[PDB]
């Protein structure tokens, strides 16, 4: 039994969500009060993502003899941080199912997070050599933009994109990019539109002239990036389509739901002459993404699942899932199990869960809710109406992270590219995977040999007048109506249209597809186009309040969709108990 080698429809896979939806959609209740208590623990963690695993880890650190149960509803631990695997040419090729890398860790990681890393044997400086930073640039490859015929009249791939991004693994001087005039000069847009885009870079103007800096900042917080471009910069509706999907990957929303002020902070163009006031290499990437963080914690917590120690041997270590949930062992991780009930009683907490359609009741002195926060009201019976409602307002964003095994990457080499941005297509981000050597694992190097592609699909509804919560809920409705066959068609259609001109043939050249469907992906985050900062902060703090011996974690609890928020919220929750 070995989930990482599965391909096909993954992420929140069939079997992971149905009991949860019986609660959330049908309002079915699954009470276990009339069942005997089957097992007893010092701590029961609901949810086996990075946050829940960290909670078990910091709790044992404080209580070394503690008996800990971790209940997780997917068929594998890690939550968004999942290991994907392909077999190709007698070797393993690794991919990340979701949680991608550690974000600017020297700048952003707390002392507690850094302590977790060090105890697990993660040396951040090791990625300076593990990440092969000059591999694709040294091969003369650049990033490209793919314009689709539906939106721009013709399919066109334009390379040499100089656009700097938030979390960039390419040193700025190794972009193999062209000037703005030459690059935009190739856009399939009217001469007028191309000249206006070029001028956006060559000759910025104070599009808000006459406002104080403060009024500019007020206006930009209340105005979408798309509207800023349309109404103040004066770009045409055809021009701004170029920008529509740029924010999809890092914020799970298009330019219509991105506050102009957030676009400024993320390095988007148009602000240089506004008079507004005033980088870490994005290389902290295990070959299976932050799934390595989850695996490192699982192995540290449950030594029987795999041998070794440290960041090197984790990469190819063989996990034996039969050792995760062994009786009498102090730490047990129970997969395929949906918690349905959490109730304070007699100085402890009773937790009911459903596994293979059967209800169960266990008991712990302490409980950490490390699951999706909007799930918590359906489980935690003691919530006041106020706090349950607060939890329910963390409306997470759906995303789809697709891994594609290719027979070779000659087509990419021919086209001179290692990454594509598509302004309006379902997949806005498509790239050859990061080249990382770690432990015994070596990144694919030969374009005649197989390689993994990473591509992100976000089911936004651009330009419709929806607030962010509604685009998220509607995006999940669209994902719920998509079969795996429809998902694969979209992958194959777009890969063929982008790579076909250089000899790509999707039926011949794709040898693997793994679709990680994160219907409940990024935590909600406060959006100044729709939310008030003080109200939202009050909701956040209320939602995560301690309930008896039940503490609440998940990255959701910080309204902050980051692995280090997952850790910090677990630490706060463990300290509360
Ligand atoms: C596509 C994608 C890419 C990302 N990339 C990055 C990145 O590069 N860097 C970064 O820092 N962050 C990234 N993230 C953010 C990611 O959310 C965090 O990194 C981290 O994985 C979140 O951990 P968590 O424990 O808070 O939540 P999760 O990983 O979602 O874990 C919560 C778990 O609880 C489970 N659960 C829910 N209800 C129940 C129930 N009733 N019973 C039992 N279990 C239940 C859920 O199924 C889930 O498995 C990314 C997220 C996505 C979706
Ligand atoms: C294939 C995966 C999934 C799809 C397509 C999906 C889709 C949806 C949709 C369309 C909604 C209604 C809109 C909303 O309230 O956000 C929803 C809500 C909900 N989802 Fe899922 N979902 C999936 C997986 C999961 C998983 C893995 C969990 C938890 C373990 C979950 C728990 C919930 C809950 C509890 C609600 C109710 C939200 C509330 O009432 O606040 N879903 N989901």
């Amino acid at each position: 039994y070995y989930p990482p080698a599965l391909t096909g429809l993954r992420g929140s896979h069939p079997g992971a969500f149905e009991v949860a939806h019986q609660m959330g959609w049908e309002k079915k209740t699954f009470d276990v009060d009339h069942l005997p208590i089957e097992e007893e623990y010092d701590l029961v963690v609901v949810g086996g993502g990075i946050s829940g695993l960290a909670a078990a880890w910091f709790y044992r650190e404080r209580h070394p003899a503690a008996r800990i149960l971790v209940i997780e509803n997917h068929d594998d631990f890690g939550g968004h941080a999942k290991r994907n695997e392909f077999q190709a040419g007698g070797r393993t090729i690794l991919g990340y199912g979701g949680s991608e890398s550690l974000q600017s860790p020297n700048a952003l990681y707390s002392e507690d997070a850094k302590h977790l890393l060090k105890r697990l044997g993660v040396e951040l400086k090791r990625f300076e050599t593990a990440f092969d930073t000059d591999f694709y640039p040294g091969l003369g490859l650049s990033r490209a933009v793919f314009f689709d015929k539906a939106s721009f009249g013709v399919d066109k791939l334009v390379s040499g994109d100089p656009t700097p991004m938030v979390a960039d693994e390419v040193p700025r001087d190794r972009l193999n990019a062209r000037s703005w005039r030459a690059f935009i000069g190739d856009f399939p847009l009217s001469r007028e539109d191309r000249e206006a885009l070029i001028a956006l870079y060559e000759s910025p103007r104070d599009y808000l002239a006459g406002k104080s800096v403060e009024e500019k900042e007020t206006y930009l917080a209340k105005t979408s990036y798309r509207d800023y471009l349309l109404k103040n910069v004066g770009l045409s509706e055809t021009s701004v389509k170029y920008f529509q999907g740029r924010s999809n990957d890092f914020s799970a929303l298009g330019a219509d739901a991105l506050p102009a002020a957030d676009a400024y902070a993320a390095g988007f163009p148009g602000f240089d002459a506004l008079g507004l006031p005033q980088d870490e290499p994005y290389i902290y990437h295990f070959p299976d993404g932050n799934a390595s963080l989850a695996r490192l914690m699982v192995r540290d917590l449950i030594p029987a699942v795999a041998p070794g120690r440290g960041m090197e041997d984790i990469v190819m270590a063989r996990f034996d899932y039969s050792k995760l949930d062994l009786a009498g062992h102090p730490v047990r991780l129970r997969l395929n199990s949906t918690a349905v009930s959490v109730r304070n009683r007699a100085g402890g907490v009773d937790v009911g869960y459903s596994r293979a359609g059967r209800l169960h009741r266990v008991r712990g002195k302490h409980c950490v809710m490390a699951c999706y926060n909007m799930m918590v009201p359906y489980l935690l019976r003691d919530l006041s109406e106020e706090q349950a409602h607060a939890l329910s307002q963390n409306v997470k964003f759906p995303l789809v992270a697709t891994k594609v095994l290719l027979r070779n990457w000659q087509a990419w080499k021919t086209l001179g590219i290692h990454e594509i941005y598509a302004p309006t297509l379902p997949y806005s981000r498509i790239k050859l995977d990061f080249p990382v050597d770690l432990g015994s694992y070596r990144h694919p190097r030969d374009p005649r040999q197989p390689i993994g592609v990473h591509m992100v699909y976000v089911p936004t509804t651009p330009n419709a007048g929806m607030d962010a919560r509604t685009q998220a809920r509607v995006g999940r409705s669209k994902l719920y109506a998509m079969s795996f066959e429809q998902l694969e068609k979209d992958i194959r259609d777009q890969l063929q249209a982008m790579l076909g001109p250089a000899g790509f043939d999707h039926r011949r050249d794709i040898t693997g597809i793994t679709v990680n469907r994160w219907s409940h992906g990024y935590s909600y985050f406060m959006n100044t186009l729709y939310d008030d900062e003080a109200e939202s902060e009050a909701l956040m703090e209320l939602a995560r309040s301690k309930v008896g011996n039940v503490a609440i974690a998940n990255s959701d609890a910080a309204w902050d969709a980051y692995a280090h928020a997952a850790i910090d919220q677990a630490v706060r929750a463990v300290r509360e108990l």
